[PDB]
């Protein structure tokens, strides 16, 4: 049930000269260079390049995970000469790994809601949403958080939901302008942060 | 045929924060963080270290080929919670990449040879070894050839076995002093090279 059959790339290669992705090998390429390894498939030949002597394949371009996340080709061993079959073909996939180089994104720039003056604490304003996309196969670097930049102590947020609602009780003032902070990392050390500003206007 | 059960790392790793080999996995693990992995075996919880839930294995330390080669190593996967056989382990081997990080090293600095006085073009004088420590999988990183820096036209050596024959008829002077150079890359652009000395002595 193991899978050895991939290799892994990073996003972002702004590196000065091409990067090795992996390499093929048959048990049976005894050092001699009678052996030819063919790369084919999603982009062999193009982004994908191997030299077939050695197996080695390499990235020839930088890759965006959220432009494509997974690639799969094929690969084959055959004679040098005479290009007979010399191994199956196998399928192998290459995953372009993720980086956090995306920050949340408020579906909005401007929200408008309503709520009733004197309503008690808790009554729910207006839903925000900062998508991420940044979608890592595991950890928490696209985990998005909702923090209350401006609007304390009238409104509180919900961290995961972002859900606004009242928190003072018997609100003098018509309109309050809400300002809601998106942060990936779960918030933690370095996340990025997109905003939002959220119009409310108080009702009778 | 086909062998993917190896992660690659480079030699020499001269950077701020530890790299990448690769990563374990088996295809049971839905992402819930229910599963596992393990290292064992030559290096495992030293050298390579890994994150149980992802499967990721780092390289914690810089690695020479010259000192290792080859590692050797086991994968297992169990359950997070009752440590049961999920998947059975299967061994993999992590290849430490070369570099030509070494050059060419004439065994000694200094060689002492005698050949007749008068005798005929081609006759053999010594023969000098350099050796290269690197030894790479395949290419020629590692392929030495020998020049004649000084001492021609009296002296020709021979590219690829350092065998040093006379090259000048009817040879006034006793002594001659050859220097060979080892250059390595098959001599090519950007080769390392050593080098070392000859004292010939010519005879009756
Ligand atoms: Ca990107
Ligand atoms: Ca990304
Ligand atoms: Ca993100
Ligand atoms: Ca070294
Ligand atoms: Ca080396
Ligand atoms: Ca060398």
């Amino acid at each position: 049930g193991w899978v050895w059959n991939q290799f892994f790339v990073i996003e972002e290669y702004t590196g000065p000269d091409p990067v090795l992705v992996g390499r093929l090998h048959s048990d049976i390429d005894s050092g001699d260079g009678n052996i030819k390894y063919i790369l084919s498939g999603e982009g062999a030949g193009t982004i994908f390049v191997i030299d077939d002597k050695s197996g080695n394949i390499h990235a020839t371009k930088t890759l965006d995970r959220e432009e494509r996340a997974q690639y799969t080709l094929m690969a084959q061993a055959v004679d040098r000469d005479t290009n007979r079959p010399l191994e199956p073909p196998s399928e192998f996939i290459v995953k372009v790994q993720d980086i956090n180089d995306n920050e949340p994104i408020f579906t909005k720039d401007v929200y408008t809601a309503t709520v009733p003056e004197m309503a008690d604490v808790g009554t729910f304003v207006v839903q925000v949403t900062a998508t991420d996309a940044d979608d890592p196969t595991y950890g928490n670097s696209a985990k998005v958080v909702y923090s209350i930049l401006q609007g304390q102590p009238y409104f509180s947020v919900e961290s995961e939901t972002g859900i606004i609602k009242t928190a003072l009780l018997n609100m003098n003032r018509e309109q309050y302008q809400v300002v809601i902070q998106a942060k990936d990392m779960g918030g933690q050390m370095g996340g990025l942060s997109g905003t939002t500003t959220v119009n409310i206007t108080l009702t009778d």
